[PDB]
């Protein structure tokens, strides 16, 4: 798989995000996490930190991964990479996102995200405490 560049539009929530990618806005979401809604427990600091994490970064890249690379509502599905560190394991490590929505052909980085929440929820983190 290959990160490819795109920029930042708008942080919008835990798991979604607003991209311009090929010079086109869409809107991503992350791919094999779920975070809480924004009304929900945990939603505002996972979108809190989705935000932070993505306009911090310098550079924001785009990795798709080898099935559908959108979804049924026309959104981006991806793992993206805010310099260098990708926020879909970002929100896991932290408790902020569940491993979540796994569907065949589409879960490159399932085991290393895998790993995160067991971490999460070692150290009682957030969701998980
Ligand atoms: C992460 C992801 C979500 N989805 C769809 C399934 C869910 O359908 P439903 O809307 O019918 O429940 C929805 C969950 O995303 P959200 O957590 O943003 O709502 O998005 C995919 O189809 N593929 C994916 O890889
Ligand atoms: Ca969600």
């Amino acid at each position: 798989l290959h990160k490819e560049p795109a920029t930042l539009i708008k942080a919008i929530d835990g798991d979604t995000v607003k991209l311009m990618y090929k010079g086109q806005p869409m809107t991503f979401r992350l791919l094999l996490v779920d975070t809480p809604e924004f009304n929900e427990k945990y939603g505002p600091e996972a979108s809190a930190f989705d935000k932070k994490m993505v306009e911090n970064a310098k550079k924001i890249e785009v990795e798709f991964d080898k099935g559908q690379r959108t979804d049924k509502y026309g959104r981006g599905l991806a793992y993206i990479y805010a310099d260098g560190k990708m926020v879909n394991e970002a929100l896991v490590r932290q408790g902020l996102a569940k491993v979540a929505y796994v569907y065949k052909g589409n879960n490159t980085h399932e085991q290393l995200l895998r790993k995160a929440e067991a971490q999460a929820k070692k150290e009682k983190l957030n969701i998980w405490s």
